[PDB]
């Protein structure tokens, strides 16, 4: 159905971002290397998890794949989602320390900061998702002919650290960054871009996490039919992070117009 366009555009945008990074020497700084790591974490979403959800949807929520890949597929989904969330959380914090005091950010501006930041966010993304192979693996991962999470203590308590803390950091960091920038037109264009990025992240991922948190804290068919669309809306963020984090730059616009 409409998810095929999501898969195709998720492939196309991330591939074009990777191709524009690879054969351009003007975009080789550390800030853009973190975005290359984001496109690495985002290419693998649309080819390893979303076709699996595709033929899960086309089979009427009865999974034709074998039962041995349920915990692995759930672990891949949680790993790529927490990676593509933590990437934006570290991007916002780096953007804050590069907006507040540019001198002390440019003092330590190197590839060492990018290596440490990528290592930290990937350690967080693996360490959040690592209990799913070792505690969920079939009652914690399989239910009624579909591969869905059912260990409610992990679904609630994992969503606290994997989303409601990095969302609290985006809230406090967007407040301080827009207060510092509000304290001229270049600055206001960055204010509009920051507002679009923040008000799209809290719109595209948040409904799934308040839906699953409310379903754990509490109408089962209504919550299931909401989850079956809000996961795909969560997948639509992977159709956007290649686009809206590069297309406001002139070099990336020229590179995309070249292809
Ligand atoms: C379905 N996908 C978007 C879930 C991503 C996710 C990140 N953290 C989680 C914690 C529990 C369940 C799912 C997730």
């Amino acid at each position: 159905l409409l998810t095929a366009v999501v898969i195709i555009l998720t492939i196309a945008g991330n591939i074009l971002v990777i191709m524009a990074v690879s054969l351009e020497k003007k975009l080789q700084n550390a800030t853009n290397y973190f975005l290359m790591s984001l496109a690495i974490a985002d290419m693998l979403l649309g080819f390893l998890v979303m076709p699996v959800s595709m033929l899960t949807i086309l089979y009427g929520y009865r999974w034709p794949l074998p039962s041995k890949l349920c915990a692995v597929w759930i672990y891949l989904d949680v790993l790529f989602s927490t990676a593509s969330i933590m990437h934006l959380c570290a991007i916002s914090l780096d953007r804050y320390v590069a907006i507040q005091n540019p001198i002390h950010h440019s003092r330590f501006n190197s590839r060492t900061k990018a290596f440490l930041k990528i290592i930290a966010v990937w350690t967080i993304s693996v360490g959040i998702s690592m209990p799913i192979p070792v505690f969920g693996l079939d009652s914690k991962v399989f239910k009624e002919g579909s591969c869905l999470l059912a260990d409610d203590n992990f679904v609630l308590i994992g969503s606290f650290v994997s989303f409601f803390i990095p969302l609290t950091i985006m809230v406090i960091t967007y407040f301080l960054t827009i207060k510092s920038l509000q304290k001229i037109s270049n600055e206001q264009k960055a204010c509009k871009v920051l507002g679009i990025v923040f008000f799209l992240f809290v719109v595209m991922w948040c409904p799934f996490f308040i839906t699953n948190i409310m379903a754990v804290i509490c109408n089962e068919d209504v919550i299931g039919a909401l989850l079956n669309v809000f996961v795909w809306i969560g997948y639509l963020s992977s159709a956007v992070n290649p686009l809206v984090y590069t297309l406001f730059n002139k070099t990336y616009r020229s590179a995309f117009s070249r292809y």
